[PDB]
């Protein structure tokens, strides 16, 4: 009866949407490439600055050029959206497009070394962050469940990879100074913690050949694992940039492996979109709308937001200090020992430290 | 340059969306009213069935008439929505409209008493849930930040009120039987804890005059609180329906108070809609997109689905059983004592029992 008409419209709308999957997939792929080159540029700039202008100048120069190439292709890929993007998507594109022109200024300062590594790192990260924020919004305008599923798996991956890039940066800073402040250490830990939800989401949503590829091509790194423990537990070697470089090179190799997988996710998504363009109701509705999947996308985007917010960072640190007190009081731990205990529980349960701390505070009646 | 170009198109699109506000606001109001009448019918049918066809026949008949009256208005409010409906909104609407025609069959069984109170309760609840699921979807085509914020606050409130209604039904069943099984008790507890995030979300998002009205009009009930404690602790009195009625009536007054506030929210939303028709980027962005607000709507829908799913219910019970074992082993608690401890922590911390359970399993290396 009336029901048939609501399905007829839903189906009409979805068939129209079919024709935008190509432009949408291409934009996502183009955002991925730009972000990747920006990640390369951020890395080279970091070493350039931490080395006092001794190293990686060539890489900075090649990086910037490759970024400029991808910028062109990104602006090209935005064209289809000019007369089709929703209000919310337009806002996301606007914020991303707003920061891009700052590259000129930023590069000059990196070149002249009139900026600190943490600052330049922060500015590259912000540009990247707003570019990535386009993706989930892109997904809100995609009705096909298979493709929306692939978009969220891809975004999850891209977001984990970005947090891996921030791990590289923060760790390089610490090893270059020869010390990790408690602040820097916490940020490093937060960048490592944060990857977990991202790649977990990716594994839950990806296709079997994709996760197979991930497990094979992106194996855990012993050296990175050891270096993480060093940064979190003791003074690094005073080898004047040598350990920083070992860290940087190992992380760079990991990031290149991740990129190899990411490129395949984008190929698979484009091919899948091509295929589609070749033509109980409640149970069916969840499979069609994928509400929990799209929520996951929003949660990762939100997690990203919080890591870039000082308000949020200090809020979470408040909880962690509280949880440390509980361990200090009821368990006779020392401050550093309390922090390490929470950190260890976070690793073992695959949760962030603030999640462990909140958990401890909710059941504190038992202490 | 290009920047202003994107902002210009956004503003322009938003301006155009102002024209859908009246029908979106109206549809939300008609959904609210239909859900309310269905809640009245659910409760009447429940007393009719639990009293073995002795009480509430008049209320059932009247309630059904009111529902039919609102269905007409609901179906009318759908006509304008058609022209602006996204694919996902179409699906939500189709789902809700798919179950509506089943009311006739359900009522006949209710009259003939050829259905159990829990079964009749569940079928009303299912129609209600799909109607409610339309509301958050309404936001996928609402660009205005203030309105979208109002829609989520309303949905949060509507959802808390629905769960309060399920609390009434579950408690009445238990008191009518003279016993709460461990099962019925968990479902009751779950309906009560579920209300917390709904009304917390409403309070965070509503306007000060709206939270004010709520704080004054919908104050906690000592009688309901005492009866909750009875249902969760000891055996209820075998007074052949007397306590059940006491429960039902207290809860029904509570729901009418909530309804008063809900009607205000709708009036306010409509006024705001009319007044709109007649009118540091990370900062501007958040204010405009309201990611936290969309997150809240997500979570409440998630909670809603979980309470409706046996898979989800049993997944969560597994966690609660594990947490109980932890208390039984490392703290020497009896099983019932263990369960009571978890429920207690959940009230005190304003979290669901499964969240308390998860918290304890997360840190149990500390007890080890």
């Amino acid at each position: 009866p009336e029901v048939v008409d609501w399905f007829a419209r839903a189906r009409r709308l979805q068939k129209q949407q079919l024709h935008q999957l190509a432009q949408q997939g291409t934009l996502a792929g183009q955002i991925s490439a730009l972000v990747h080159m920006l990640q390369c540029e951020r890395g080279a700039s970091n070493i350039w600055l931490c080395s006092g202008g001794r190293l990686y100048a060539a890489e900075c120069r090649a990086g910037a050029a490759l970024v400029d190439e991808q910028l062109t292709r990104f602006y090209a890929a935005l064209e289809p959206a000019r007369d089709a993007a929703s209000s919310a998507l337009c806002w996301r594109i606007a914020c991303a497009v707003w920061y891009l022109p700052q590259l000129a200024a930023l590069r000059k300062r990196v070149r002249d070394r009139e900026i600190a590594a943490e600052e330049a790192t922060g500015q590259f990260s912000r540009i990247i962050r707003h570019l990535l924020n386009i993706v989930p919004q892109l997904n809100d305008s995609i009705d096909d469940p298979q493709i929306a599923g692939r978009m969220v798996a891809l975004y999850s991956f891209m977001q984990g990879k970005e947090l891996a890039g921030q791990e590289r940066a923060l760790g390089a800073l610490g090893f270059a100074r020869g010390q990790f402040s408690d602040e820097l250490r916490q940020q490093l830990v937060d960048r490592i913690d944060g990857q977990q939800p991202c790649f977990d989401s990716f594994q839950a949503l990806a296709q079997p050949p994709q996760t197979a590829l991930f497990a094979e091509q992106c194996q855990a790194s012993l050296e990175i694992e050891q270096l993480r423990r060093v940064a979190c537990t003791r003074q690094p070697p005073a080898d004047e940039g040598e350990t920083a470089l070992r860290w940087f090179c190992a992380q760079t190799q990991r990031l290149e492996q991740l990129r190899g997988v990411e490129e395949l996710l984008i190929v698979d998504l484009l091919n899948a979109a091509d295929a589609l363009l070749e033509g109980s109701i409640a149970l069916r509705l969840d499979k069609q709308l994928l509400p929990l999947v799209r929520q996951q996308a929003h949660e990762l985007q939100q997690l990203s937001g919080q890591l870039a917010s000082l308000k949020d960072a200090l809020e979470e640190r408040k909880l962690i200090e509280k949880a440390k007190s509980v361990l200090m009081t009821y368990q006779g731990m020392q401050e550093e020992q309390a922090w390490q205990a929470l950190r260890k529980m976070a690793m073992d349960k695959n949760q962030r430290m603030v999640e462990i701390a909140r958990a401890l505070l909710t059941v504190k009646a038992l202490w």
